C-alpha cells in the first residue's frame, strides 16, 4: 500500500463535477475546485486547472494529473511549513503517510492548528495521540474516514485499509 492507493481508497474517482461532504464543487479524486456555490465558477476554475473546456467533464487520466499534483503539493507544503515539517522528519514511513493524507483533506492550516496532536505524535505517545485527534470536527463529519488514519497513526500499520 502506498499514499496514492491510500487516498484513493478515502476520496474516490469521479469523472464528473460533484459535491464535498461540505458541499464544495470537487472533481476527479478529491480535487477542490472553489467554495462558491456556482456551478458556472467552478466549470471556470475547472476548464482553468485542465487547459480545455471541459463542460464539467474530464477523463481518468486528467484525473490522475491533479492527483499527482495535488499530492505532490500536499508533501511540499508539509516540508516548508514550520509547524509541519519537525514532525513528518520524526515519524516513520508509514505515519508519514497519514500525516500527508490529513493535508490533503484538510490544507496545510487545518492540520498545523492540530497543536496538542502534532505534540503527541512527535513524542511518539501514539494512544494518546489518537484519543485527542477524534475530538475534533474533523472526526464528527468524516468519523469513518478519521477512524482509518487514526488507527494509522496509533498501530504504524496498513491494516485499516487491508479491509478496504
Amino acid at each position: 500500500m502506498n499514499i496514492f492507493e491510500m487516498l484513493r481508497i478515502d476520496e474516490g474517482l469521479r469523472l464528473k463535477i460533484y459535491k464535498d461532504t461540505e458541499g464544495y464543487y470537487t472533481i476527479g479524486i478529491g480535487h477542490l475546485l472553489t467554495k462558491s456555490p456556482s456551478l458556472n465558477a467552478a466549470k471556470s476554475e475547472l476548464d482553468k486547472a485542465i487547459g480545455r473546456n471541459c463542460n464539467g467533464v474530464i477523463t481518468k487520466d486528467e484525473a490522475e494529473k491533479l492527483f499527482n499534483q495535488d499530492v505532490d503539493a500536499a508533501v511540499r507544503g508539509i516540508l516548508r511549513n514550520a509547524k509541519l515539517k519537525p514532525v513528518y522528519d520524526s515519524l516513520d514511513a508509514v505515519r508519514r503517510c497519514a500525516l500527508i493524507n490529513m493535508v490533503f483533506q484538510m490544507g496545510e492550516t487545518g492540520v498545523a492548528g492540530f497543536t496538542n496532536s502534532l505534540r503527541m505524535l512527535q513524542q511518539k505517545r501514539w494512544d494518546e495521540a489518537a484519543v485527542n485527534l477524534a475530538k475534533s470536527r474533523w472526526y464528527n463529519q468524516t468519523p469513518n474516514r478519521a477512524k482509518r488514519v487514526i488507527t494509522t497513526f496509533r498501530t504504524g500499520l496498513w491494516d485499516a485499509y487491508k479491509n478496504l
